[PDB]
């Protein structure tokens, strides 16, 4: 119920006021909530959530939004600027992701986020495989670690999703993937890296598996697309993961993540225009005129595409290199510190999204102790663990040292009381062992709580 | 047109470009593009457009720019804004008449509200009626998004004909209903001709068959309640009708919020719960989605909340009065040009057609004078969706003078077909496979560097 802390701070609104409220009063309330909320992400207490977070970069993008606020890309005749920004965002991302190696046929679109990029990629493989291979019962083979949006795509578009086991390094077991391929498989996927444990899947081998079966290979680089090319140039071990690989037929990369654009954008890329074409929706007989959508949406907030273009141009190759170096050096420091705490262990060998578990202590209480110190960490299960996705906010002076000091104490306090399960720890413990319908019932109730007006 | 005016960026620059330089380029494009919508030349596209209202919303955006409602623990401000936008919208659309069970979510736009409602009806029907081959019945005039939904979620869409008033023929909708029908829909109003369908009749049809009734009020949700209070004739179209099970309404249209938001409402929580996505076995943790997206631009929900609050009932009533008064004056003027006809009897989205002349040439003559109108087909026509931008001094008078000149020019030369007029003509005559081909090339053209 700390998800509803303004219940007794600001007046609630279940109905429109009769008279319009003063603009200065609306602004005062919003700024007051900003004063309460901003320190958590600004001062480096949030895992992921805010990727850049510098006040001058934010002020720069807020100005870009302001200049382009009326932009709706559904009307390129009215906003040709925005069509230019989206075309250039896609062209620049494709090039960064080995697009020239594919022969200059790499194309794509700007989306509302990573989820849309993954859903669109799944719908496209389903539609392409039906029209060209005649598959009417589509299947998709992905590792267990692959994004929850794959499950969302399966249920929405009627694709059978086959999730395959991981190895001891929390990487996709490719042999398990090969064994799951049937004549109905439309796509195989790999994560670069996956969200739970920040490990990069063996993409060259996943791409070669797809190529030999004549199926799609989607690379989910939503998290790593804007990190991994720079990590490669810096001396860090990163296998080829993009269009440089022959079997790779699509890549998703989030401009609103490490691209450092404003929330609300991502990029979906395909190796060829013939694949891209299956993503489009075209209505030819509607009295409202000829209608064509490249993505899920009709009307779109064009100003957010402009923030993505403005962010990429302001950073350039050097900015992205320098941002990755900072993130990866902060990650190296954090990994070394965690590995020096006796009761903790890191899952796999990640470069910057660090999952921490314990064979000795209840990691959910260790996590709860951190929450008690203001840390906002992602809680994981299968296995129980928490993770920290390092951002530019965690590269600021003293943030990693503050995390390490607070983790040292958290472990000590749980080592003294291993029975302690306070706050959110029993919920996470319950959740990890709960049957799916109990999880479904509790999640439905949590979403309903978010929409409560009192 | 910026091809040679501004340098093209097909690759990231080696070194970052100065922030001031990027802003100067974006502002340059802004100065060239803003007059079209600001001076009232664009049909729909920009719904409010006043400099001070825009400046207020841009400041609301700046204060909430980091907001991501995927994290309500970090941004409880946005979860509150989304709850209150839904509550206020539900109340405005007769939600009280349902005893307090009306609930919903904020979406990215009108398309997502329509897509979400179609998937909810599909999932609800499979779960409770055992329907595995779902169908949906809509008038031919219902948004193209119903076809996107049908194709995405594997629902058979059955489009039914209109009557002489361009309103849905409900007798035809009844004849399309099979035991596999999960939902029927009506528009309030439809986009093509701006006419409200017979929602009472459609909602009665749905209730009688135990199926859902979706009302597409994306365009009219923030106009119609206020049109009613003003004494204008409007068929009841919302939760006042027992048969209506869901309503969609766009806050980013006549709600005057910034682009990127809409609302989907359902009559009951049991219905809404079929919209939600829940993953229970993912190592990334328990994952729940109220809509299609994961991360979302929470700042756009804040602009919707801020707009609704700054206007209130009086603000919406004043905005609707101005738009309806501009529409009355525009419709009267059109009716004083006998070569033209209005399709149906719309309140503010006016479609104009001609039996005597080539309407696509009349449209071309208006485009020459700066007008940005929507070209329609089945039948050939154009439309004007009136906004607060057309309520400004002399915009409708300018429109009617340009329209009188456009008609005199086409009457002088019935054979004239210039600019975009042969394109529209060709496209209205074209087989669907050629329409698909040209539109694909058009999208490829938009992403060309
Ligand atoms: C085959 O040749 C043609 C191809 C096209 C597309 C046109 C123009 N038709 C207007 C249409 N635009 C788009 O589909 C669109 C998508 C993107 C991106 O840019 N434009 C549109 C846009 C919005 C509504 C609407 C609405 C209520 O929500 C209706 C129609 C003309 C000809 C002759
Ligand atoms: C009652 O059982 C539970 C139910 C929930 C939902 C939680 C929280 N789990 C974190 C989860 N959040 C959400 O699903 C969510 C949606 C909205 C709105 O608010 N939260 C999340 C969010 C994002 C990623 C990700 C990613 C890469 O894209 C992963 C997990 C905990 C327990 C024990």
């Amino acid at each position: 119920s700390q998800i509803k802390p303004y219940r007794d701070r600001f007046p609630s609104h279940a109905r429109l006021p009769r008279a319009g409220l003063p603009r200065a009063e609306i602004l005062a309330e919003i700024a007051a909530m900003g004063a309460a909320e901003s320190p958590a992400w600004r001062d480096g207490y949030a895992s992921g959530a805010v990727y850049h977070g510098d006040e001058h970069h934010i002020a720069f993008l807020n100005e870009v939004y302001a200049l382009q606020s009326q932009s709706n890309p559904l009307h390129p005749d009215l906003w040709p600027s925005t069509a230019k920004f989206e075309a250039e965002v896609v062209a620049m991302t494709a090039h960064m992701l080995g697009g020239d190696a594919a022969g200059g046929t790499v194309c794509g679109t700007v989306t509302s986020g990573g989820t849309e990029s993954l859903l669109l990629a799944m719908k496209t493989y389903r539609d392409w495989a039906r029209a060209t291979k005649g598959i009417t019962a589509p299947e998709a083979v992905v590792p267990v670690s692959a994004h929850a949006a794959f499950d969302k795509a399966a249920q929405y578009f009627g694709i059978k999703l086959v999730r395959t086991p991981l190895d001891a390094d929390y990487r996709a077991d490719v042999a398990a993937m090969r064994e799951a391929i049937t004549p109905n498989t439309v796509v195989v996927a790999g994560s670069a890296p996956g969200f739970p444990h920040g490990v990069v899947d063996p993409i060259p081998e996943i791409a070669a598996l797809a190529a030999e079966h004549g199926i799609g290979c989607h690379v989910d680089a939503c998290l790593g697309g804007f990190i991994l090319p720079w990590a490669e140039r810096l001396g860090y071990p990163v296998p080829p993961f993009d269009f440089r690989l022959e079997g790779v037929t699509s890549v998703s990369a989030d401009t609103h993540k490490y691209g450092y654009g404003a929330k609300g954008t991502s990029v979906i890329l395909y190796r060829r225009p013939d694949l891209l074409h299956y993503q489009y929706f075209i209505a030819a007989d509607w009295p409202g005129g000829i209608y064509a959508s490249p993505t899920f949406a009709g009307s779109r907030p064009g100003a957010l595409s402009a923030t993505a273009w403005a962010a990429m141009l302001s950073l350039g190759e050097e900015g992205y290199l320098d941002a990755t170096r900072r993130i990866l050096q902060a990650a190296d420091r954090l990994k070394a510190g965690v590995r020096a705490i006796p009761s903790l262990k890191i899952l796999g060998d990640p470069l910057w999204v660090i999952a921490v578990a314990s064979d000795e202590l209840n990691i959910y209480q260790v996590m709860e102790e951190m929450a008690g110190r203001g840390w906002r960490l992602n809680g994981l299960h299968r296995p129980p663990a928490f993770h920290v996705a390092l951002t530019l906010r965690h590269t600021e002076p003293g943030v990693v040292d503050r995390f390490l000091a607070d983790l040292q104490d958290a472990v000590a306090q749980v080592r003294a009381h291993p029975e302690k399960a306070t706050g959110m720890a029993p919920v996470y413990g319950m959740a990890a062992a709960a049957p799916p319908e109990l999880v479904r019932q509790v999640s439905t109730g949590f979403i309903d709580l978010l929409y409560e007006v009192h």
